[PDB]
């Protein structure tokens, strides 16, 4: 036809990717399987009507836009294999005819110009237009121009500026990062098939405000932060739909009378190597950065990570020479880390299965255990660590007067009340620790790391900032790094001085100030770890075994705590500076992925949980315990006694650890007093620190967290 087919025909070639199959191959065959099992679902149980009030009983409830979206996304499934020769409905009449008189029936009654949004605006101008627009651009040989456009009108109706969002309604919104990029598959393609070159160019001009680092709002920022939703850290959600559907639209729009300059689109790089990387541990994308994601069922981390992979590889392919080598090096090392998760169930296209394939058999390309690294992203209040040598992952998930603690929107994340209240997240040899149903059978009162008291919260509550802004991270190195969080809770009845020191091969958690003035009871939870039946804990209790019942037990006068597996890459141990009164449990949890979002299934899920918590019965309490993972028992048992005077101080303006084999300390000052440390040095301002002595030079890391700001030695460190 022209060019406008021709770069339709690379759209489907990425999006389906029928040219690519090969019945020979395994991969492909079973995604071919699954498509081939999905259109005859639909097609046995499409109503054939007299025109009835449906399509689909299971989506007949128009007034929920989900249904709308849904419905089309059948019959983009239907285009999928109508167009693939190996399938049994290829070329078949009766598949044609069900995708051309679905279209005219739901653009009869449902979906049209004369409507108005009702439910959700993001099916009505993002959802559904990208199912109409893709099941036409697959189907181009079986509509006529000038029904392609009758089909795409409504599109341009609801979604007729490049800019904004929610047009129709009274109050739109500015599109950026994620729904900018969806504003591409959804005009860019429309444009293409009403053969609209304004529409086109236009949208691209648009779309390459998505390049633009930022220093404040929504998008990515320099130190490998990204910010959606006003304030919420969002890279493994928002950035997730941004790099794959910006890769998937870039082969085209660099083929069109509007390409993107090539220095435009190099900050690409520098979210893939800041942003993402980071958050990629083992192949499961860390889920302090997924937001309301997390109470998704087919969205748990490692799936989640494929999203993000398939995105680089994308650009890796699309890219040349050491960029194209080392991108492919990053996807093929992070993929092949993962025992767990089968990168293939989630590589949605003929095009996506054979790169991974050919990227996976290439011996060219080289594929080495990541090494250490240590990403504060202070933008966004979330720190990552790993630590190569030993092989675990570390996730600090913060907020402060800059970011919202927790996303629920849409009836997702009931539940995620507490997951930003100084959470941890501790990715070990256990890959599925946080998949599995882990976030519908997680007790949402006691997330791992955070101080809280036990007052009942409600479903209908949504996030909050935190009141003070003293909440941040001085990274010293790849591997040393400190952070702190002047903690409210969420209805100013407590607060505590909440400290990490993450110190190469293990994390310290210091907490003081612990008052509380209302009537309920405090404690923190010093973790709550899913377990594997298969491999089941040991516990020791100051190194003699242990027998943890469904019930409380208590344990006072405690120094350490080892959790023993046969696997020493899934070992915990918890070192306390000083003796303390913990409680301890192992318990059958149970609840549906529903409870935690109205959406999903309210099938039963359950899993074994041990919890470990320490109560703050008096106002001035504290906590403080040395996280060491990866080692086994005599090396643990060997390490506390080397571990004996770590403690240099936690108190109400001071908390500081110290690594005497590292020669590191951990520093947080709430205030501008003059602290002597270890008879050594000065630090002289409120603040977080990470010092390191070599020889008789002191290497110093201070940050402001209010400020957002270091400061020169002299003003911070003396001696
Ligand atoms: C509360 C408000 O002003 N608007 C609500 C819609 O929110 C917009 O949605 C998005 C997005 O969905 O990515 C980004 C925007 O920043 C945000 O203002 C919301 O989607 C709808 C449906 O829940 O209700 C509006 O009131
Ligand atoms: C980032 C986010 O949560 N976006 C919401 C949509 O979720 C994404 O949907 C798709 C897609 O259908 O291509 C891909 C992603 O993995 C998933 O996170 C969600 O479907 C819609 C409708 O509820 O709202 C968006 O805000
Ligand atoms: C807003 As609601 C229904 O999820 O509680
Ligand atoms: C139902 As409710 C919001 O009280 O949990
Ligand atoms: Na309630
Ligand atoms: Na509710």
């Amino acid at each position: 036809k022209d060019t406008y087919t021709d770069r339709l025909d690379d759209w489907n070639g990425i999006i389906a990717g029928n040219q690519y199959y090969d019945s020979k191959n395994d991969q492909m065959a079973k995604l071919n399987q699954e498509l081939e099992g999905k259109v005859a679902d639909s097609l046995s149980s499409i109503s054939s009507q007299a025109d009835r009030i449906y399509l689909w009983e299971k989506f007949s409830n128009y007034k929920t836009s989900a249904n709308l979206t849904a419905t089309y996304r059948k019959l983009e499934e239907m285009a999928k294999q109508v167009t693939n020769p190996s399938s049994r409905y290829y070329q078949d009449e009766t598949v044609v005819r069900t995708v051309r008189d679905s279209m005219e029936w739901m653009h009869k009654h449902v979906y049209n110009s004369e409507k108005s949004i009702v439910g959700n605006w993001w099916d009505y101008e993002i959802g559904t237009p990208r199912a109409i627009n893709n099941t036409l651009s697959l189907m181009k040989e079986y509509f006529s121009d000038e029904e392609i456009k009758k089909y795409t009108d409504v599109i341009e109706k609801f979604v007729p500026d490049p800019e904004h969002f929610r047009k129709t309604t009274d109050n739109p919104f500015k599109a950026l990062g994620g729904n900018l990029v969806d504003m591409g598959r959804v005009k860019v393609i429309a444009g293409l098939l009403r053969k609209d070159d304004q529409e086109i160019s236009s949208t691209i001009r648009s779309i390459e405000q998505v390049f633009k680092l930022v220093d404040q709002g929504e998008g990515f920022y320099q130190d490998g932060s990204y910010i959606d939703h006003t304030n919420v850290a969002y890279t493994g959600a928002y950035g997730n739909v941004l790099i794959d559907g910006l890769s998937q639209l870039l082969p085209v729009i660099q083929k069109t009378k509007n390409p993107i300059d090539k220095d435009k689109m190099q900050t690409m790089y520098h979210w893939i190597d800041k942003s993402f990387a980071p958050l990629l541990v083992n192949g499961e994308l860390m889920d302090m950065s997924r937001g309301r994601s997390i109470s998704r069922a087919n969205s748990e981390g490692h799936v989640a990570a494929v999203e993000v992979l398939r995105g680089i590889h994308r650009i890796a392919d699309m890219s040349e020479g050491e960029t194209k080598q080392r991108l492919q090096s990053l996807v093929k090392t992070i993929v092949q880390s993962d025992s767990y998760y089968d990168v293939f169930k989630n590589l949605k296209t003929y095009k996506d299965i054979s790169l991974m394939q050919s990227l996976l058999s290439d011996a060219g390309v080289a594929s080495v255990p990541r090494t250490s690294y240590l990403s504060a992203f202070n933008k966004m209040d979330k720190t990552a660590m790993y630590n190569a040598e030993k092989g675990f992952g570390f996730g600090l998930s913060l907020f402060s007067s800059r970011t919202l603690n927790y996303e629920h929107m849409n009836k997702e994340n009931k539940r995620g009340w507490y997951t930003s209240d100084g959470m941890f997240y501790l990715y070990n040899g256990d890959l599925s620790h946080y998949s599995d149903g882990y976030w519908p059978t997680v007790n949402p009162y006691k997330m791992p790391g955070t101080t809280e008291t036990d007052a009942k919260r409600a479903d209908s509550d949504t996030g909050k900032v935190l009141p003070s802004a003293f909440v941040g991270t001085s990274k010293l190195d790849d591997a040393n790094a400190t952070a702190t969080m002047d903690f409210t809770n969420w209805n100013q009845t407590l607060t505590a001085h909440k400290s990490w020191f993450m110190l190469k091969d293990k994390i310290a958690f210091l907490g003081s100030n612990i008052q509380n003035t209302s009537t309920d009871t405090a404690a923190t939870t010093i973790d709550q770890r899913k377990l594997e039946s298969s491999n089941p804990y040991k516990v020791y209790v100051n190194d003699k075994e242990a027998s943890l019942t469904e019930q409380e037990k208590d344990y006072p006068e405690t120094q350490s705590v080892f959790l023993e597996s046969s696997d020493s890459k899934k070992n915990i141990g918890y070192f306390f500076f000083k003796k303390s009164s913990i409680s301890m449990s192992k318990a059958l949890q149970k609840g549906a992925w529903k409870d935690i979002n109205e959406g999903q299934s309210d099938k039963e899920v359950e899993n074994e949980f041990l919890t470990i918590s320490q109560a703050h019965k008096q106002n001035g309490d504290s906590y403080g315990y040395m996280l060491i993972p990866n080692v086994d028992r005599a090396t643990f048992n060997q390490m506390i006694k080397e571990l004996e005077s770590s403690l240099i101080e936690n108190n109400e303006t001071l908390q500081s650890v110290y690594d005497a084999k590292q020669g590191v300390w951990g520093i947080v000052k709430y205030d501008d007093s003059v602290s002597t440390i270890s008879n050594q040095f000065q630090v002289l301002k409120r603040g977080v620190y990470t010092i390191r002595k070599e020889g008789d030079e002191y290497k110093i890391a201070y940050y402001n967290p209010e400020t957002q700001e270091s400061a020169p030695d002299q003003e911070v460190f003396k001696k």
